[PDB]
């Protein structure tokens, strides 16, 4: 009834794979994706797909009720989908231009976790919703860049509540549960700055 | 109640001013922008507001009430919103340059008519929904951006759905008596063709 067209190791394919266990939704994972197809009828894009599955599946909600609320959660996934040009540069650069982009990457987060986050627990309060989900790549996924890439930029003393976020978002057991093998991604994300040099 | 700061150029601008004449909306029009202010708090981003827009006065609907057709209309909206590489070419490049990038806008705006639109009079079918307004700059600022410079694109031997579609959008009489003046557009494209060379 609900197949998951996607991969191991694509974080817009986790963030569908999060929202459907979170809606207790059984799938058969057949590992561009990631394509959601429900009942023979296929849905692209990752934000496209996750606002499909809050309103198919509207128990649990991922969005809160107040237009004024789900607008502003709307803008923060916005927010995270624009600034990937930040991203990109951690693959690319390297030396000088590398601690560039990485401070440029600290930038974009500490908009994030000032006006975004501030003091919750999640970007949805007391349990995570589709914004926690839409920024689930800064944990592991930054995590393995950082590693692969030699650059610190998710760190407690520049980030201490964006920070302290991570840790509680790759906590929740659901997530804990549903990431990739960090050794595995850390070899993926080498191989992608390698082709990228 | 309703505060709208804008400009009189920007077409996403325009997407706001329609959704708000749609709903009857009475509002003061101040000229990044747009930006709402609804009883002094603030929306963003046109796409946002939009959303926003169609939740906070959801008489006369502007998008489906299915989740998989409201999926289809987000999906043609984000693949608008991403396709803008191509519309920058024809600001930027001259002469061989510039009609191999008309040709690519040509091919992005191809997929759109023939999935997105196919045989409807709109794409949200007999009347106007968010999709429509989201490709209202394809009519009148497309329209100055080829005048500006020297390109042919939505025409009607290439795009005949799309080039009758357009022609039924600008003569929707919601549409005509909001839109810039053509003179005044066009020699504000033409301005920033100048500009980025
Ligand atoms: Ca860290
Ligand atoms: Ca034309």
């Amino acid at each position: 009834d609900v197949k998951l067209h996607g991969s191991w190791v694509s974080p817009f394919n986790y963030r569908v794979i999060w929202a459907l266990k979170l809606k207790g939704v059984e799938f058969e994972h057949i590992v561009k994706i990631p394509v959601l197809v429900h009942g023979g009828k296929p849905i692209a894009e990752s934000l496209v797909i996750l606002e499909y599955i809050e309103e198919t599946w509207p128990e649990n909600p991922l969005l809160p009720t107040d237009p004024y609320e789900r607008a502003m959660a709307r803008f923060w996934i916005q927010y995270g989908a624009t600034k990937t040009a930040a991203f990109g540069a951690l693959f690319r650069a390297s030396g000088e231009e590398l601690e560039k982009a990485a401070k440029e990457v600290v930038e974009v987060l500490r908009v994030l976790e000032e006006q975004g986050l501030g003091d919750k627990k999640f970007f949805g309060g007391d349990s995570i919703n589709l914004v926690d989900i839409s920024f689930g790549l800064f944990t592991c996924w930054l995590e393995a860049i950082e590693e692969a890439a030699g650059v610190k930029v998710l760190e407690p003393s520049t980030l201490p509540r964006l920070h302290a976020w991570a840790q509680n978002f790759i906590e929740v057991p659901l997530i804990k549960e549903n990431i990739p093998d960090y050794d595995k991604l850390l070899l993926h994300m080498k191989g992608v700055r390698e082709k990228m040099m």
